[PDB]
């Protein structure tokens, strides 16, 4: 596996692995497709956890086990063929009564709803209070209805069995038949809204014929995967200026700059309704870096009183999103005085955890991603806090050279994200971190292969293994630089 390779992989948009959430989502449309269906269902059955669970093994996530569960557990109860599958659902029951007895993304609109309909086939019962957060939530629709241009419109399902109401029927649906390019959004909108749709049906059989039978968080998403894969590459000894380096990743930067809308920036694939900051910084910083000469109003769109927004319309904001900008930032020339600059720094420190030099995302589960990424953007700006935050680094380092930030594991994302941190500090302050970076690889060149934790957060915990793997080669060949 090379660099070449992988951004040919992100090309395809592919490298997110499929959910328990999503594969539940396709298999409760059975009535609709009956061999749709029953292959995200054995999808299912191969993916059960030890526990009677679903979701990812590890890092264990409560919002991402209760969602998995409780998608997993309806589809499998509402399905004309349960008594094949009763194994799976006592064990089922079990854990799910011993979870029910915000960190993701919907979650305080969508597990209402799943709580419901699960105690309506007798799988559940019922500080139940998220009934009342949802209300106060959705009137805040003020009267309209859900549609493309509504982040919401990802979470559509929120809306439940008797919310239809509430949306633009006909103003969900994108180009490839999908809504928002959810696979669960869109099995639940050829389900309860548009019923046997062909054309939301026809986007979710594509991924579950291409696929292993499930189904992944966002499909396709190759602006993501393109501009996290070079933005991983950017931090080994490559001179992006040299003209074949750019030739060679030229149809990527084409692509990317494409589908780039000036003054408003990119989405997670071409045909996206949406632009986002999170995107469009990272986008900015590598096109930048390439030679290219990007728009920066497309950051700049995003900017509020006291932080970057995430989309344009909504408010609450996130670190590494402010992080992406503080490096899009320092890319575009901006000055450590800089009113935009200070103003990220104050969103950042204010933020910060307690008694750690650490940053939770609520994007990325680890730390590690975001205060690796928050050295990279903020030197030259703020190396007091990255002296600070690389020490955290130094010192949670486990006795084989790995990171980990959960249930005392290590990971290779992980891991890698705190080589290229070291790596970088090295080269700015001059320190050497030489030890910790090759203990690191040692550990790394033997615990680098697939699968991988899905540390990245959607509506529950998923893996883009194309990004995985542009940063594990990003950290390998920056332990090989320094030797």
């Amino acid at each position: 596996e090379t660099f070449r390779t992988l951004l040919a992989k992100a090309a395809l948009g592919n490298g997110i692995s499929s959910t328990a959430y999503d594969t539940a989502w396709v298999a409760k449309l059975g009535q609709l497709d009956d061999e749709l269906s029953d292959l995200a269902l054995n999808w299912l059955c191969e993916r059960q956890l030890p526990d009677g669970s679903w979701g990812a093994e590890f890092p264990f996530c409560y919002e991402d086990r209760l969602l998995s569960t409780l998608a997993a557990m309806i589809s499998l109860t509402s399905n004309k063929h349960r008594r094949r599958r009763a194994a799976q659902v006592e064990k089922g029951l079990l854990a799910l009564k011993n979870l029910t007895s915000d960190a993701t993304v919907g979650f305080e609109l969508i597990a209402p709803t799943l709580m419901a309909e699960a105690a309506r086939l007798g799988l559940a019962i019922c500080l139940g209070e998220l009934v009342g957060v949802r209300e106060q939530k959705l009137r805040k629709l003020g009267g309209s209805k859900i549609n493309k241009h509504i982040t919401a419109a990802f979470s559509v399902e929120l809306a439940g069995q008797d919310g239809v109401g509430m949306l633009d029927v006909d103003n969900l649906q994108e180009t490839n038949g999908s809504v928002k390019y959810s696979p669960s959004a869109s099995a639940y909108f050829a389900l309860h809204v548009k019923p046997g749709d062909k054309r939301a049906l026809a986007y979710i059989s594509s991924i579950i014929q291409a696929g292993d039978g499930g189904a992944p968080a966002f499909y396709q998403a190759e602006i993501f995967e393109i501009v996290w894969s070079l933005w991983n590459l950017s931090r080994t000894d490559i001179d992006l200026s040299d003209p074949e380096i750019v030739r060679t990743y030229l149809p990527y930067l084409d692509h990317v700059e494409q589908h780039w809308v000036r003054g408003r920036g990119v989405g997670w694939t071409g045909n996206s309704t949406l632009e986002d900051c999170d995107t469009t910084s990272v986008a900015y910083d590598v096109l930048s870096k390439f030679g290219r000469s990007p728009d920066i109003g497309a950051v700049l769109q995003f900017e509020d009183a006291d932080w970057f927004r995430t989309y344009f319309h909504e408010v609450g904001p996130s670190i590494s999103t402010n992080v992406h900008v503080l490096g899009a930032l320092k890319q575009a020339g901006y000055d450590k005085c800089h009113p935009r600059v200070r103003k990220v720094l104050e969103f950042i420190r204010s933020s910060k955890e307690p008694g750690r030099f650490c940053w939770r995302d609520k994007w990325h589960r680890s730390a590690y991603y975001t205060t690796a990424h928050l050295i990279c953007a903020a030197s030259n700006y703020d190396d007091a806090l990255c002296s600070d935050a690389i020490g955290w680094i130094l010192n949670t380092q486990r006795p084989d050279g790995s990171w980990g930030f959960f249930d005392g594991q290590a990971t290779a994302e992980e891991t890698a994200y705190c080589i290229q941190a070291l790596a970088h500090w090295q080269r700015h302050s001059g320190t050497s971190l030489s030890a910790q970076i090759s203990r690191a690889g040692g550990w790394l060149s033997q615990h680098c292969e697939p699968p991988y934790a899905p540390l990245w957060i959607a509506k529950t915990l998923y893996c883009s293994a194309t990004v995985v793997k542009a940063a594990i080669l990003s950290a390998l060949r920056l332990v090989d630089e320094s030797n």
